[PDB]
């Protein structure tokens, strides 16, 4: 279960996701990695994901985003996708929607995903031999 495969879609879909740069990957997220974290790994995961789903939702139509050029609107398009994805594996992990998310600093998304890459890598690394 915790070292489910699930780890590696993540990981494959946060790799996407950060080599990934469009108009809004620099729009913020509440940044979940500024607490001194006092959380279980499962709340961590539902952390993550609420404020994904957050940016998606706010964002999926959001004028500075959806682009001028062609490429511009198709990387748009992957960065939405690609976020619902990793959203839907977080919420798999999470086993929970119950997770208030309280800190007050604000990070980049980029960043965010930086972040949580990281994290995630280190789990699948706690995992392996």
């Amino acid at each position: 279960h915790k070292c489910d495969i699930t780890l590696q879609e993540i990981i494959k879909t946060l790799n996407s996701l950060t080599e990934q740069k469009t108009l809004c990957t620099e729009l913020t997220v509440t940044d979940i990695f500024a607490a001194s974290k006092n959380t279980t790994e499962k709340e961590t995961f539902c952390r993550a994901a609420t404020v994904l789903r957050q940016f998606y939702s706010h964002h999926e139509k959001d004028t500075r985003c959806l682009g001028a050029t062609a490429q511009q609107f198709h990387r748009h398009k992957q960065l939405i996708r690609d976020l619902k994805r990793l959203d839907r594996n977080l919420w798999g992990l999470a086993g929970l929607n119950s997770c208030p998310v309280k800190e007050a600093n604000q990070s980049t998304l980029e960043n965010f995903l930086e972040r949580l890459k990281t994290i995630m890598r280190e789990k699948y690394s706690k995992c392996s031999s």
